[PDB]
């Protein structure tokens, strides 16, 4: 006897017609499914967010720095943090920087008329807003958690905290721009990997890998930075609101659509725009 | 050939309303099994990893490190849990609410057999903890207080953890128990869409590791930890163990299955159940 | 799909622990000698490791930790080889073969031929990878020197404490120990593909291992090499104190606290499926 | 029950490396040049990370007890996910290409131009792309300054230690270093091709990149990144120590380790079945 | 929804083995010394990466504090990926080959010609390809160079100390440590052979091949590559205490684990199952 072969990849022309497909069926939803959708993908983007920054705080010890930094913190921080994208994709979620790619591809193959576009885009975005920070206030600032307690010793849950937050309200725009640009270059990728290996093994770990790297890199996202920096706001962390939405928040969301509409998009629509078309046609 | 083994959003929903559909023709004594059982292997996993934490927990390394270790292997070794619980039919209150109570909105089952079924796999998971608790871990002696402080890193890790579980407030207790079961939930979610075998351990593994390492409270978990550190004489007092603890994570835990993820679900998803039946 | 879960691995289970007992007395002792070396080999390799990370000036800060770590790394390996060479250990066994009997597939006769076969095999071939590979290696000897003695006193380190466990203890350790690998056993059955048998079973023998319960068949290694390299227990020690209790507990976790209840919540299902054809 | 078996043999992964090498050549010179031009960002991105990584574990205390071993391990721990990238993207990278279409040739498939379009259309998008991300993102982030101060400079030392150690080596050592480097890449290929699983797409190329990484071989792509970004950061090197000293010798050797000590084995080797097969 | 399930364990993994090590000897003698060589030139390959590896890690304080626990660590995390690249493109390596040459000779596949043939031609490979790559690559590349500087000669005395700690050993020491790397590879091929996914063939060689690199076990071809280097870059050893005092006993070892201790045994239990596979066959 000899057992029979299995098919457990595809790629090129798959994956692109599968993403174009994607952005496509969005359209035929309606407001307020996008709308609960995107607030549930929040939810999980701040859930995973408390998990991680508890990880670093807890390896972001008083004596451990004396002698190794945020080494062990960013590391654990970012081995926490994929678990969420595995959640809301495999929920039937919808999250704004997921959504640049597929949907403009959708557009450009012109299947998704302009409005359709505008109204999933900022529908997406709002909820993904709506989520991650209610879910900063109701489950982690009244958790008590990442709130100072004025010792040395026992405070390494709240400077953690601080000091990424003071770390991303200090750069300049070309800086948050281009490594939001990384970002979601990372992140498209990810959502490119759940939409091509077909099967659990390969979900997890692709993108769990991908997360890990943007997370280890420094990059920003527009939904974590939220959760992030809103969460330090009712802390009474050094920071405050012009430091986070005038000046960090509209970087990361503008290098965010870069990278996923045009970095990413208009190179892989031109490369397949003429396989999509064979496939349009038989059916 | 070729055809995709994952499967989300509609299969996983229908899945997910006949799984709790399926509770309710087991004639009030094979939930009670299941529970206790799912109670047993959920106290086992955490004396395994008491021990694991109080290894990383000794006298020199929490000068430097912290209780960092500790929480880590903890987070790692726990999980197994829940594969146990799924790969041998049992029944645990935490994932039931998610599909109990999902079932229930679409008007398949009734509040008699729900309430039910709620409360013979509460008193299913309590049964288990402390039985495990009293046959394994108290009389192993592997807790006991070596007042010696180069060997009692054992004990002081248990005492330093559930003296943490009885001095928060309600408000605290309650969102943190919101976030576990919304993991837990989340967790029986994938263990029912992916259905291959490679995430059905790794998926699982990062869910309950979050979980553990971010500081959540989980009913079962914490009868098993708050039972065995009265067993053990801690410095925790009964009243502080049911009285500030279990009722809080529990209604938490209740409200994360049953309205934060589970109306939002039936409400995206209400229509696509409605043409399956035809 | 590649996994089912509930009723077809309570079949799946029961047939495996039938088919035990068409096999001839020798080839079943084959394999047992077989498994009892799986488990010295890797016994050997954890303890190897162990005791790199049971060095001098490493236990003065983290003291035993690292050690057991990497023991329960790497011991979950042999039971891989077990299950895919097709043999028959006397742990996993317990369960198995008991269910057979429960349902009237299996006599009595032949159940406790089956166990008392099977652990022979097992001692028998836990002494031999001791005797033939791990003391004439010189690799657990002792060198009188703090820098190089770490591969010795965390043997001298670890049978002075399953010596000294009292009765309840051990039985309770055992009692643990056979659950997980129950559970183990279970699930490289029932979950059909290769990463859901190394990873279900890794972290199952990785948790018996760092939580501190007693195997049967890995205690008889090491309390045998312990006994080879001159280490600081007796004969009465390593085999009344904690070997008998092991041996007891583990029976009466696979046999009953696992293999009871569920008998009689998956039932009717094999009733029936018996029925079908 | 079903019979199963998600692996493949030898005989058939070497048709499928000279069928995709066959095809690498029927495409335009458009859309080559773009899938190369992103296989170098994907290349860059993936530096930038572990090489922020690294340095995140190259702190001023850490570094006198462990001195270098933490950061090595972590950014090979990182590089790896550049190929699964690139092959899942359809985006062909140089090292990969000198073994899958020299193999196309010998076969005869191919014929002697496109061969040399190819690679030469590969080379330069990579360059581009790698040299665009070391620019866009890798300099206007202000990630590998020199702060000058001992707290956080360890972000540039790393650079400054490894791009120096890579600049200083002789002729010969580079060129087997390279080889070393290509002969690992083109066997994840290879991988990638034969075993069609995501656990083996991920796993069997983690390993092998993270061995190609932490055993300090050289590759041509990935040089070009982090020499080009160290002009860029104002390290202690020079542009002659950085083309004529590196890159040259990282160039031959991964091209005769992926088309002399990989290619003609096989092809004698696999030969006579490929023959078997077309009929 | 429909079932699949990979792995088909137990007497299948036999008649398969059995089948491979068959294959083996319809080969040529090219096809097969080139094989062994490809197999040799992977194992040096993977080698010098663990060893550069590993003194990355044996680093002058870290040592003091730690030995040299995280290095054989690292040393046996990088290892297990030589196999993986043996068994996908195809070689004729002599640990693994044994076992299943034997089962083809003790159930009649084979001729006792042939399978020295085979086993002369497949050693012969691997002493070509691994002295090949430990010259024209490690040796060049100036990786393992003595410095006579303890802050940078940490790649070198590492070295200095595996070899030192091979050739201080006695017969029936190495005898029985080759005996268990080999219980540890031919058990490798098992898995690779009979598990039939993705993850199985990694994870299984990726444990059992750490478990081995880390317990200290001896393995034909990876000795020779390390004393041959270690000769080449002048440490304190010379090639009596090489061929006479390790590599001798290590095959042996390795030969008796293949063809005695395990494989035996899977005749004597299967032999039959064998018989059971032809008739039925047509």
């Amino acid at each position: 006897l000899d057992p029979v072969s299995i098919k457990s990849v595809c790629g090129g022309e798959e994956s692109y017609i599968r993403c174009v497909e994607y952005g496509k069926k969005k359209a035929h939803y309606s407001n307020l499914n996008l709308l609960a959708k995107a607030i549930l993908a929040g939810m999980f983007v701040g859930l995973c967010a408390h998990a991680s920054g508890i990880a670093g705080g807890l390896f972001y010890y008083h004596k451990l720095r004396e002698i190794v930094g945020a080494s062990m913190s960013v590391f654990v921080y970012g081995f926490t943090f994929p678990i969420a994208f595995m959640c809301i994709i495999c929920t039937g979620s919808d999250l704004f920087t997921g959504n640049t790619l597929a949907v403009t591809m959708a557009l450009y193959e012109k299947k998704v008329k302009l409005l359709d576009y505008l109204r999933v885009m900022t529908i997406s975005l709002f909820g993904n807003y709506v989520g991650a920070v209610s879910f900063a206030f109701f489950v982690s600032y009244l958790s008590g958690a990442f709130t100072n307690v004025h010792a040395v010793e026992k405070n390494h849950f709240f400077q953690f905290l601080n000091d990424i937050a003071e770390k991303k309200v200090h750069h300049t725009f070309v800086e948050c721009v281009s490594l939001a640009v990384g970002c979601n270059i990372f992140v498209c990728l990810a959502v490119y990997f759940v939409l091509t290996l077909k099967d659990g093994a390969g979900y997890v770990f692709s993108v769990f890998f991908a997360v890990y790297a943007f997370a280890i890199a420094g990059y920003e996202h527009i939904i974590a930075n939220i959760y992030t920096l809103n969460i330090a706001l009712m802390v009474n962390t050094k920071i405050t609101v012009y430091q986070a939405y005038i000046k960090n928040l509209l970087p990361t969301l503008l290098g965010n659509y870069i990278a996923g509409a045009i970095v990413l998009g208009l190179p892989l629509y031109f490369i397949y725009k003429e396989h999509y078309y064979n496939f349009e046609r038989s059916k």
